[PDB]
């Protein structure tokens, strides 16, 4: 058959898994699908082209709650965005600083236009609006990020810091997550006063 | 005179700046202090130990609201100290990415313990304190990453989408910052109250 993205893509999101955002080159893509650089450059021109490609269909395949549920709150789409969000990024290896800096695709123009929109219907003002996806999007984007190099690790700390290194471990980050991310709507519910 | 770790950090921050974070390896770096990998060795054992060593070394230079002021309220307190932390991941390429999962170094030790007695005393109970304390971390780091990757880079989005990249991208996302960064302040505010 001819080489298509799709194929790329999912020869790439393994290749991932395997050796890391780091050690994945496009050498070695290339060398996965069988195929010469010239070839595979018609897909992705670059590594970071690669890693962006990467990053969209990574949210494509695995962050489902891209719009409110029937009914739903802007609380509870936001609280549920950003734990959609968190777990499309842990689902792979360097998940999240492979999706650090991408913006949205084609494919995804349209849901992040009805998430701004929502948003404004709710009572935020479009600049409000902007900045309550970015916080969810930036904190859950640290909070992946911490608990991912930290897994990826394979000495007599204070004792309140010894207690909080095993709050934020023990879980992986998750309770932590949870209680910021009420921090953030009751934050923003505040801002909504005035 | 002999290698000192300090002689090897300072170098290794320069070719940092040089080459950037995935360009970085203990080879180059070898070659840049006029050593032998196996005298290096010593130094920082592997990338990952250097990758800590300059995450550390670039908190100790650059940020330096680790403490309240004499009379801070713990407000402005998390306030500043993201500030100095945003400011300092700021200061080097890829400065993000590098500090993400690292610990805090002996030298950080006495101020971490004090930051979380700091917000015990202002009548955080440690978990909340502990939580409080990776908000500000997690925000800020993906901050950082998204205006970092932005930058580094060297269209027809919808018009909502459109105002939202302009928002957050004209001022490499200060604004956002700060707007984030006090929504956090109230929600935890609020926390206090029950």
């Amino acid at each position: 058959a001819k080489l298509d993205k799709e194929q790329v893509i999912d020869n790439a999101l393994i290749l991932l898994n395997e050796v890391g955002m780091e050690g994945l080159t496009t050498r070695k893509l290339a060398q996965k699908l069988g195929v010469e650089q010239p070839t595979l450059y018609w897909h992705v021109k670059n590594k970071r082209a690669l890693l962006d490609a990467l990053a969209e269909t990574i949210l494509q395949k695995h962050h489902h709650h891209v719009l409110p549920l029937a009914n739903e709150s802007w609380q509870d789409f936001l609280r549920n965005n950003a734990k959609s969000f968190r777990q499309a990024l842990l689902m792979y290896r360097d998940g999240g600083k492979i999706h650090a800096g991408t913006r949205p695709s084609a494919n995804q123009f349209e849901t992040s236009e009805q998430q701004l929109q929502f948003l404004c219907d709710a009572g935020f003002t479009l600049t409000q609006a902007v900045y309550a996806l970015s916080s969810i999007a930036h904190f859950t984007l640290g909070s992946v990020l911490e608990t991912q190099e930290h897994q990826e690790s394979q000495i007599n700390y204070p004792p309140l810091l010894t207690q909080a290194i095993d709050i934020m471990d023990s879980d992986n980050g998750e309770a932590a997550f949870l209680f910021v991310l009420d921090v953030m709507i009751s934050g923003l519910e505040t801002v909504l006063n005035n």
